[PDB]
């Protein structure tokens, strides 16, 4: 019964893997489209004096670093 | 009588033997399916704060340990 028991259990875990696969995929779909951007919109100046950058930074998603 | 005996033990016992392992096979069979399964559907988010991890984990069989 080594056919009968194997190829059984075989298509057990594979329904686990198939499953695992395809959220880990989903997940994965979720986290690249609000993993955050940033654009500019604001014309920035750039003062010479102190180097004090005033910039305007539209950020449609997460919490981002400089 | 040896041959009218043996070969009849022998028979009365196989059906003991076989019936085991069929019993044992089907309850193995029972086992691997609902052994339990846990895939990821939430797109978690990991805090660099503490270390927090919010996952949402979907899991259609028993209770398992992390």
């Amino acid at each position: 019964l080594s056919g009968a028991v194997t190829a059984l259990i075989l298509v057990i875990a594979s329904v686990i893997i198939a499953l695992v696969v395809v959220g880990f995929a989903f997940g994965l779909f979720g986290a690249f489209t609000g993993q955050g951007t940033v654009t500019q919109v604001g014309t920035a100046t750039l003062s010479a004096s102190t180097g004090t950058l005033k910039v305007t930074l539209k950020n449609t998603g997460a919490t981002t670093q400089v």
